């Protein structure tokens, strides 16, 4: 498995977190693509948020490609989303905007959890109700309560 991280208006240090954490989690070769600013095509001026579905479309369809942004994102019908993924496809996007917090270590932990969650969807995993990183999180309090690891059921399916 190969994972391509596409920085899209994001702190380079946060990208490094993912480059350093994801290989072991996915037993994958990880590539960091050249940084770019997230496309203004995907900016909703009324909401001052970027549409995640728009961002996904602009990523290369190379499994697995994860776009990562510091901008707040939303998808249709949602006030915000942490991310959006093609289930069993090639592409996902993560926003770290809603994860911001004072404790650097907690921020880091949230970033890894939510990246792993998105990539799990690309690998074909639906939301999981177990003690699992694939749980849906309504808020960052939910993110903090779920683990970074896949449950035994989800791990068996990758
Ligand atoms: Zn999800
Ligand atoms: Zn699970």
């Amino acid at each position: 498995m190969k994972i391509y991280i596409q920085p899209l208006s994001v702190n380079s240090h946060t990208v490094e977190v993912l480059a350093n954490s994801l290989p072991k989690i996915f037993n994958a070769e990880v590539f960091v693509l050249p940084a770019s600013d997230v496309s203004l095509k995907c900016y909703n001026a009324s909401r001052r948020q970027y549409n995640s579905t728009c961002i996904l479309r602009m990523l290369p369809p190379i499994k697995v490609t994860l776009g990562v942004t510091g901008k707040d994102i939303y998808a249709k019908g949602m006030n915000f989303v942490f991310g959006e993924a093609e289930l069993g496809g090639a592409r996902a996007v993560l926003s770290v905007f809603r994860l911001t917090t004072a404790d650097s270590e907690l921020y880091r932990e949230r970033v890894v959890k939510e990246a792993v969650h998105e990539i799990g969807h690309v690998l074909g995993l639906k939301h999981c109700s177990n003690n699992c990183v694939m749980r849906f999180s309504n808020s960052v309090q939910d993110v903090d309560r779920k683990p970074v690891s896949f449950c035994r059921e989800c791990a068996s399916k990758i």
